């Protein structure tokens, strides 16, 4: 990834060595860890995953900013670290179907949560799939306790398709029908893009 992504609220920038410390901070919080899908690594492995995340074909990922607290421009490529409030990413693991793209959402920041920073990064990272891998439905996999994650996708639209007793793992789906594909195209052309 080339770009940042500046919405409203938002900007989705590249994960970058710089945003290592930080993110590996963040995910000491095992209620976290347990509610994003992450095992508990070493600061070298964090490193090395920042590297190998990124330069994954079949992922896009972005550390999110919140717009309130970014000091100085976006044109320039700049971490940012003092506004990092979590991450978002989309995963291309169907292998049925290269147009299905799994999401994943964390506004890990307690001062930037109930701003709608999540809703907003994961409706600009669908549309983002739309408009440039051809994504035609999305699915997000939550646990069954996660009360905040399973109200955010569902009132996004998302809608149950199974469950996992044996994990407690709730999966929702997202088809992008042609009204939902032209509502997220026009919301992507507002979004700014900056060199990264
Ligand atoms: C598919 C997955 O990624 S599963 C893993 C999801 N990530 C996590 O569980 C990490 C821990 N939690 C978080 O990161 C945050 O709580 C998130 C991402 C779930 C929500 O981030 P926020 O930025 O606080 O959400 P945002 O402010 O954009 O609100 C969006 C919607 O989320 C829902 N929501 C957010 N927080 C809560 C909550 N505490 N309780 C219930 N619903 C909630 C609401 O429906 C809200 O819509 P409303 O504002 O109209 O009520």
């Amino acid at each position: 990834t080339k770009v940042s992504l500046e919405g409203k609220r938002v900007v989705l920038v590249p994960y970058m060595a710089e945003h290592v410390p930080k993110y590996h901070q963040w995910m000491q919080d095992s209620a976290l860890l347990e509610a994003t899908g992450s095992e508990p690594l070493s600061l070298e492995q964090e490193y090395e995953m920042q590297l190998s995340w990124t330069q994954d074909p079949n992922k896009r990922t972005f550390i999110v900013l919140d717009k309130d607290f970014v000091k100085g421009d976006l044109a320039h490529g700049q971490p940012h670290v003092e506004a990092m409030t979590g991450d978002v990413n989309i995963y291309m693991n169907d292998v049925d179907d290269p147009k299905v793209a799994e999401v994943e959402i964390m506004i890990a920041e307690p001062r930037s949560r109930g701003k709608g920073l999540g809703k907003e990064s994961v409706l600009i990272m669908m549309a983002y799939g739309v408009k440039n891998l051809e994504i035609h439905k999305f699915t997000a996999k939550i646990g069954e306790s996660n009360t905040a994650s399973l109200s955010l996708f569902r009132k996004l639209g998302f809608e149950e398709s199974s469950y996992s007793g044996i994990f407690k793992e709730v999966t929702l789906e997202y088809p992008v029908t042609n009204l939902r594909r032209e509502e997220l195209l026009k919301l992507l052309d507002e979004v700014i893009r900056h060199t990264h």
